[PDB]
DNA sequence: AGGACCC
DNA sequence: TGGGTCCT
């Protein structure tokens, strides 16, 4: 019936990794750069105006002192990301990754086992760990409150472990489903945690300022809802099911309307090993359609070392590209093809293997998928 | 192959 | 605007 889900969200992840590499970067405003962008920065620099995904220029003309480290090679970020996930899996096996810095853990079973260990007395001593959303009063006789509180305790144990064993700080949100857990994890933003009691669900959902802010409603859907006059969470909650169903599909429509009410029955999915491996690269439009495949040889280099390490082998390869011109807000192409059973068991072959797929066709990326 | 959505 | 996942 009722679940206890925790959402773990690491603070400015790349920055934390770069700060751990070179300690001299601490306290000093740090920004991690990829090409001409500052993807993320530590809180210090953030205090000085630096915002995530901001042009270097606008970043230095806002903080003419900001230090920058290149973060185009995701290798170390990716490695730490899995150590975090594995550490969480130790607490409970059902852990879902969302990007490199977020994880969802279904704590339901763990909470039950812990509660069954408590005696008819110490159950009244159950306390919360961290913040209680909207400073809501706890009712120790509400079984749902007790469960979420134990959930807050586990969350605190997880964050303490991440810090002690891995040197990382982060936020956590504890709630009855993934939607709410993710929305509440960020209420007290820096290295802290919050728990959501049922009675405050509407307050949390309505605290949002636009449907776009709801996890599960992307750039597209948002614009669709807008063209319909739906802008606030309450608009969506009160809109006609039928029309919404008749314009977004019965699937999408019924799902996002549930979300507007803070309802979300999606299960936390066990991520396990990656379903694919890939590396990209965007050039200043410097690929003459030919000879510029030496770049593809570079991508393959690292990948091959990665595809290797994992142990499993990929039975499919792919190549994706881009083209410069107008304002193509969306434009990618890729030629998918099977990988020779013999070559699976090295570059040379694969090189021209991608080369043919090449000709058949500002960015270039090789993706090894269909792992077995 | 391409699309939507997410960090 | 460097990676990923799942659905059509």
């Amino acid at each position: 019936s009722s679940r206890v889900i925790v959402h773990v969200d690491l603070d400015c992840f790349y920055a934390q990794v770069e700060m751990i590499s070179n300690p001299e970067l601490k306290d000093k405003p740090l920004g991690v750069q990829q090409k001409y962008l500052v993807v993320t920065c530590n809180y210090e620099a953030r205090k000085l105006g630096v915002k995530k995904l901001m042009n270097v220029r606008d970043a230095k003309e806002k903080c003419p002192q900001l230090v920058l480290v290149n973060g185009e090679d995701l290798t170390r970020y990716r490695e730490m990301s899995y150590k975090v996930t594995e550490l969480l899996e130790e607490f409970s096996p059902v852990v879902e990754r969302l990007g490199f810095d977020e994880n969802f853990v279904d704590l339901t079973e763990m909470v039950e086992k812990r509660l069954q260990q408590l005696q008819s007395d110490e159950l009244s001593a159950v306390t919360v760990s961290g913040h209680v959303y909207n400073n809501q009063s706890i009712n120790l006789l509400d079984v749902l409150h007790i469960r979420l509180l134990v959930g807050s305790q586990i969350a605190a144990e997880m964050r303490e472990a991440m810090y002690n064993q891995l040197g990382l700080t982060g936020c956590a949100g504890v709630a009855s489903n993934k939607l709410l857990a993710k929305l509440v994890s960020g209420v007290f933003k820096p290295n802290q945690q919050t728990v959501l009691l049922p009675e405050s669900c509407q307050h949390l959902i309505h605290s949002l300022n636009h449907i776009k802010e709801i996890p599960g409603i992307g750039y597209k859907t948002a614009k669709c809802l807008e063209a319909l006059g739906i802008n606030s969470v309450r608009d969506l909650q009160t809109f006609s099911p039928k029309i919404l169903e008749k314009e977004l599909g019965i699937s999408v429509a019924q799902r996002i309307q549930k979300l507007s009410f803070g309802e979300d029955n999606s299960p936390v999915i066990l991520s396990g090993p990656p379903q694919s491996f890939s590396e990209e690269d965007s050039f200043k439009k410097c690929s003459s359609e030919v000879e510029a495949k030496n770049k593809i040889e570079e991508l393959l280099a690292s990948l091959l070392n990665r595809v290797c390490q994992d142990g499993r082998k990929p039975h499919t390869v792919r190549l994706i590209i881009r083209r410069y011109s107008s304002e193509k807000h969306y434009g990618r192409e890729s030629r998918q093809c099977p990988i020779p059973s013999h070559v699976i068991q090295v570059m040379t072959p694969m090189v021209d293997i991608l080369m043919k797929l090449f000709r058949n066709m500002t960015l270039l990326s090789v993706c090894f998928c269909n792992l077995k």
